Order: C-alpha cells, then sequence, then structure tokens
C-alpha cells in the first residue's frame, strides 16, 4: 500500500528521501525525492547509487529570480551548476553535489555562490504547483511547501540497473522501477512511499 | 600496470569501454569512455550503475555545428539533448539514454534528431585535441579518431559509491575512484585501462 500524505510530510520533514510516483499515464516512475537544505554526502552518495545519476533541484520561479537561474532554453531546466566553495573539487562527488544542494537551498544563498555552468540540475516549478502540473518537480516543491522546508528539493528517477554479468561491462534486462517495484524499493531502505495523484488529493483539501 | 595506447584503442575499436586516468594535478579522476555509435542499452545500464550517472558525450566542433548544439553557457557543455525517435520514452532510461548517443554519433545526424533540452550531455572538445586540453573530453574525442570511428564519444566520471548500509538510505565513506583503485576496477570488468598522458605521448609520435 501507499503511505497517508501526512505520514509521508512527516519523513520529509526529518531529511527523508520519499519515493514519489507519478501516473502510469504519465512516466510511470519513480522518483526519490528529498529537501535540499540538508542534504548529507552519505544520502547523496545513497541518490546517485540508487537512481540514474542525473541529480536535480526543483525549485520555485521566485528563487530562479533570486538566485539568476535562467531556463537552459516540458521539464523546466535552469543553467546546471556547481557550488562555489573552498571544499568544491570537480563538482560531481556526491560531497560536491550534496553541497550545491545545500547552497541552492540556503536562505542566504546569491547567483555568486553558483558557478555556470556545473554539475547540478535545478528544476523551476511551475507556479501552480502539483495540481497545476503533475510532476516530480512540483512534486518537491509541494513537499518542501508542506514539510516547512527551504524551497528546494533534490530529485532523481529510480532506474533499475537490470543484472550483473559477472567480469563484463553490461547489465542485463534494465528499465526503470515501476509500481510494486517502487514500493517494495521503499520498504527494503526504510522510506515512505505514495503517488503524486494522492499528493494533489491533500493539497486540494485545502486548496479545492 | 597500465596499458599500452595502442592495445586500448584497438580495445576501443572494437566497441568496448576503456578507463581513463588523467592528471593527478588535475582531477585525478577515471572516466569510463566508449565510442557512441554503437554504445547498447546493457553497456548504457552497466555506465550508468558505475559512475556518477551524469552521462556525456564528447564531439568535436565540427558536429556542434552540424548539429546546432550551442554552448550552453571548462567543460564545454552544449544545451543537452534526448533523441527526437518512437521508442524514446521519458529520456531517462539506458535504453534512451544509448539511443541518443547512437544518433548523436550517426553519419546521418540532423539537428532535428535531437529534443533539446533532455537528459544527454555533449561536450565539445576543443580543436587542437588532447596535446591542447588534457580532459577526459579531448581523450574521448581522440580515442575515436585513432580508431576509425564517428568522432563522438561517452564519458562518465567513475564514482566511488562507498559502502552499502543495511536497511538506511546512505553510504558510508563515499568519494571517487582513484589511481590504483582505477585500475583494480578496470582488471574486474576487463577493460583496458591508460593515462591521457600516455595519450598524449602517443599522439606526439606522429603530430610532435
Amino acid at each position: 500500500n501507499f503511505d497517508a500524505i501526512p505520514d509521508v510530510i512527516q519523513a520529509f520533514k526529518n531529511g527523508e528521501f520519499v519515493v514519489v510516483l507519478d501516473d502510469p499515464s504519465r512516466e510511470n516512475e519513480a522518483d526519490l525525492i528529498i529537501a535540499a537544505e540538508s542534504v548529507t554526502t552519505e544520502q547523496m552518495a545513497f541518490m546517485v547509487r540508487h537512481s540514474s545519476g542525473l541529480i536535480c533541484a526543483p525549485l520555485t520561479p521566485e528563487r530562479t529570480t533570486a538566485l539568476d537561474l535562467p531556463q537552459m532554453v516540458g521539464t523546466a531546466y535552469t543553467v546546471s551548476v556547481d557550488a562555489e566553495h573552498p571544499s568544491t573539487t570537480t563538482g560531481i562527488s556526491a560531497h560536491d553535489r550534496a553541497l550545491a544542494c545545500r547552497m541552492l537551498a540556503a536562505p542566504d544563498a546569491q547567483p555568486s555562490h553558483f558557478r555556470r555552468p556545473g554539475h547540478v540540475f535545478p528544476l523551476r516549478a511551475v507556479a501552480g504547483g502539483v495540481r497545476a502540473r503533475r510532476g516530480h518537480t512540483e512534486a518537491g516543491v509541494e513537499l518542501c511547501r508542506l514539510a516547512g522546508k527551504r524551497p528546494v528539493a533534490v530529485i532523481s528517477e529510480i532506474v533499475d540497473d537490470g543484472q550483473e554479468v559477472e567480469g563484463r561491462a553490461v547489465r542485463a534486462a534494465p528499465g526503470m522501477l515501476r509500481g510494486d517495484e517502487c514500493v517494495a524499493f521503499a520498504r527494503r531502505w526504510g522510506l515512505k512511499v505514495c503517488t503524486i495523484e494522492d499528493m494533489i488529493a491533500h493539497v486540494e483539501k485545502t486548496e479545492g
């Protein structure tokens, strides 16, 4: 079964990842979604290991303007970034990517805190939220609002790495984690899991 | 020990991944580098599983002009892409990312074959090659030229996922694969491994 939204919010509030399913009519994919403000090096490593590794950062339009993150050019990718910080090295390590996420969420964030282009991909949520666009991007920002966090999330799609093949640089039968698998994945890692659909139902209780 | 360049070229010619080390003075990082033209779904899955998951595609300046891939904004990222193909779905799966790579390398590639923005990150190699810029981007394109392949490679940095933590969404002590580890990683997966430095020495035999 899927977890009830309130419980997903409490977990998100606690700085945990949550597994979020969009509509089968849509991608039919699940993403790991976490608040960016305090994402750790170790959690980032886990995210990278268990996802596509294309680590994105959903944020509001207000943050894209404050931080001077224009659209790269439908997923609203902004220009990519790295943390302008003395501890950053190449920008790709779990350390560096988590740092960038945290910095994007900082109340004191400024445009100069980010090197462009880089290795983290901010995504512009639509003003109307999940009831307006049923995407993981909106879901991330929606969870932030709901949990009282800074308006920046971190998301990544949970791929299915397929099976190991001893001594060969290939994986058999890879794909994307779907439905049932998603819930099982969540249970295995002690995470809450829910659907965007339920998230919307939750938000309509207050917004209609 | 590192493999001799000629042997690395033969492997690359065979459509295998090769492990390439840049300078310690530089990133001190190793990347998986493969020819894009025939990268398979299964190999892509392996690449994703064993790297940062930020799958890039080194290509020449001539290809950036032919394909209308302007700079996103130092790593020369162009605008990102997805394959405009009936089999593409969300653009992130190993299937979809490998397809995009293959399409970027097609002799019949045209700008309209790519949706922008997307999930694969082409990188513009500098005209002068590895002797001009000692980057993995140049190395990828340099291997393509050397092996007689289409002038598009696929690269990704080999991260160190750290250690599993049973039932917890974290990984302990993550980092990047370095030196020794790199060679061991290559042996484990039956891949050749070399340094950019040696690659340059190879190219100077002909170019001075």
